[PDB]
């Protein structure tokens, strides 16, 4: 059973934890909102992973279809200010 | 095994489906849409906060190719920033 | 095997037929000739259409779907631009 | 068995064949030195399978597709270099 | 059994080898971290042959790309062959 899943991460709520056997996870966008600057996504333990770099006026958002992650993940926004969203599904 | 297609925009910027499984393609803008940026979302099925899978723009990214996003019915897509028209193909499985 | 196809405003349209009961579609790319509006490949109905790609030379001169297979007839057609565009993937 | 395969096309060498299986192609890529203009790869019996350019799109990823041998690799448009990158499997 | 795998390349690291019955070194993207300058960035893989290129990256133009169903036989160097950095590397190691 699959469901879909998502968050919107920003400089004010930099974080966010999915904490459902694995998380199945497809785009990250950003917001037509998101100001210029560089944006980048890391995944924290339990150092950083670095997942995804966007910019608004070079790289709307970014598909990683095939991604499948093992809870808990945290994320977070590393740099910029947002909003950037996640989409994908939990699945068990 | 069928193949699907969807055009939301201002005049329609909510679209759901009803039959198994959305096979969902890519989505593209057409030619007609303006500058400004474009944002898709899926709601929640009524039973927190809708999802968003692609954010597009004309003079930076036209399209977005998600093959293997595969999702379960019914699936509401929201046109939820932009005018459009912004297209969606995919497959009914 | 390995198939293929160029689509423009001479020839806007072009049909697939014969295994071969699945064309894989891989990537769709602009050609160094192709002018600088934005276009649009769509798939038609055999006897509304849908929308596959939309690209431009200056912004992203192609996209690959490598994941999608389609079942014959398909016929593709470009909706908008002058072309070239061209389509591969593999009969299957 | 799995091996890590490359090869490199350019004005000065315009294609490249494949052969002793199948060829898992992943990336092709532009080189920091190539010149400015759209370039254009196919495959030869041609296919095209990518069209780059330095300030526009510099690379692309196409993991998934999956070759039967001999391939051959063409530079169609451009000056190059252009990289691919895949495995060969068994 | 996978775990989450990442490695950041760069001036300082221009060369980073991942070593070992099984596992697969999965690589899911490659992103410029908001440091980098403006010149191209270019990523090989040296054999354990040439070098092979499998990323080439700009920030002002394509600052990241996704790989998704890549998966390495280790060892496996990765080397910033071109470009200054910091550029991040992701995935998963399987097995």
């Amino acid at each position: 059973t699959t469901v879909l899943w998502g968050c919107e991460l920003s400089q004010e709520r930099r974080t966010w934890t999915f904490r459902s056997c694995r998380l199945l996870l497809h785009t990250i966008c950003l917001g037509e909102k998101a100001k210029e600057e560089m944006h980048r996504v890391e995944i924290l333990p339990p150092q950083p992973v670095t997942i995804a770099s966007l910019q608004a006026s070079v790289l709307p958002m970014v598909s990683m279809v095939g991604v499948q992650l093992s809870p808990p993940v945290t994320f977070q926004l590393r740099a910029g200010s947002g909003p950037v969203f996640l989409s994908g599904q939990e699945r068990y």
